[PDB]
DNA sequence: GATCTATATGCCATCGG
DNA sequence: GATCTATATGCCATCGG
DNA sequence: GATCTATATGCCATCGG
C-alpha cells in the first residue's frame, strides 16, 4: 500500500474557475479521496502553505517577493474573485482536516514538510505519490517516489529525469536550481546559465559543491564570467533549493519543539 | 542559429452511461 | 471594580501555486 | 504552479600524441 502527500493550496488552483460562484469544499475532498484510492494510498497527509518561509527568508528577504508583486497589480474585479475562492479554498482546509491528517505550519513551506515526511516514514510504503504540479518536488523522486500534476496530467518519475529537466538525476537536478535559481521564488541565479549551459557545466564538472571547487572555469565567455563570481550565490542557492539536505534545517527554523512534536505526529499516523 | 531573460495568463472543474 | 502609571519586548519578512 | 512573450549574447576554432 501506498502514501500519498498533497500540496493541498497548490492542488486548490484547479478549483479556480471565475465563472463560478459556487463552494468547492466538498469537491477538493472528494477529489482527495479519489486520488488516494486511484494511487492506492492506506495513508493521506495533506500539506497547506502559511505564510511565507522563514528559513528561506533568514538568507533572502526578497524571497517571494515576485508574488506580492504580482497580486499588488490586481484590478478591484480580479481582487474581489481573489478573495472569494481564497476564502473558499480556507472552508476546504478546513473540510479537509476533518477527514485527512492535514497539516499547515506558519513559516514553514510546505515543500519542506514534505520532504521531510518522505524522509521519515517513505519507507514504509510501496511507493510515495506526490499530489503537486511544482517540479521542485521533483527532488524529491526515486525509484520509490513519484508526482502527479493537475495541470499536466502527467506522472512525474525518477527515469523520466532528463525528458522533463534537463538532467539525469537528482543530484544535477539540484544543481541546476542552484546555478539557474528559481524565478517563480525570486532567487537569481548566475546570469547567462540556463537548462542547456547549466547541463553542460553539470556533465562536465559534476554538482555544485564540485563545480565551486574548480573556479574560475576557463572561458571568457560573459555566463563564464559570472559563474566565477559567484561561489557565494551558488552555496546560499545550494541552501534555498535542497530540499532534500535542508527540510529539518527548515522546519527547525520556527522551533525545534516544532519539528520534535511535527515527527513524532507523522511517525503516528505512519502506524495509524 | 541556439540559448537566455523577462513577461503576462483575470489560466486551473483529468477521465469514463 | 475600572482606570491609570509604568515597564519591557534583543517584537517586526501581511497574503495568495 | 506551468506556460508563454520577449530580450540579449560583441556567443561560435566538437574531438583524439
Ligand atoms: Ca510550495
Ligand atoms: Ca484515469
Ligand atoms: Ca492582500
Ligand atoms: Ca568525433
Ligand atoms: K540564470
Ligand atoms: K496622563
Ligand atoms: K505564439
Ligand atoms: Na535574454
Ligand atoms: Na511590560
Ligand atoms: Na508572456
Amino acid at each position: 500500500r501506498n502514501l500519498m502527500i498533497v500540496d493541498g493550496t497548490n492542488l486548490g488552483f484547479r478549483f479556480k474557475h471565475n465563472n463560478s460562484k459556487k463552494p468547492f469544499a466538498s469537491s477538493y475532498v472528494s477529489t482527495i479521496q479519489s486520488l488516494a484510492k486511484s494511487y492506492s494510498a492506506r495513508t493521506t497527509i495533506v500539506l497547506g502553505d502559511k505564510g511565507k518561509s522563514v528559513f528561506r527568508l533568514e538568507h533572502l528577504p526578497e524571497y517571494k517577493g515576485n508574488r506580492d508583486e504580482k497580486y499588488a497589480q490586481r484590478t478591484e474585479e480580479e481582487k474581489a474573485l481573489d478573495e472569494q475562492f481564497f476564502e473558499y479554498l480556507k472552508d476546504a482546509f478546513e473540510l479537509c482536516k476533518t477527514t485527512f491528517p492535514t497539516f499547515t505550519i506558519r513559516g514553514v513551506e510546505a515543500d519542506d514538510m514534505a520532504a521531510y515526511i518522505v524522509k521519515l516514514i517513505g519507507h514504509l510504503y510501496d511507493h510515495v505519490w506526490l499530489i503537486s504540479t511544482d517540479g521542485k518536488w521533483d527532488t524529491l523522486l526515486t525509484d520509490k517516489v513519484s508526482r502527479f500534476s493537475f495541470t499536466t496530467r502527467r506522472e512525474y518519475h525518477l527515469r523520466d529525469m532528463y525528458e522533463h529537466h534537463n538532467v539525469d538525476d537528482v543530484e544535477q537536478f539540484i544543481s541546476l536550481k542552484a546555478i539557474m535559481g528559481d524565478l517563480g521564488d525570486n532567487i537569481r541565479g548566475v546570469e547567462g546559465i540556463g537548462a542547456k549551459r547549466g547541463y553542460n557545466i553539470i556533465r562536465e564538472f559534476g554538482n555544485v559543491l564540485d563545480i565551486i571547487d574548480q573556479l574560475p572555469l576557463p572561458g571568457k565567455q560573459k555566463y563564464i564570467q559570472n559563474l566565477n563570481a559567484s561561489e557565494e550565490l551558488l552555496f546560499r542557492n545550494l541552501i534555498l533549493v535542497d530540499l532534500p539536505t535542508y527540510c529539518v534545517d527548515a522546519i527547525a527554523a520556527v522551533g525545534q519543539d516544532v519539528l520534535d512534536k511535527f515527527t513524532k505526529d507523522i511517525l503516528e499516523i505512519a502506524e495509524q
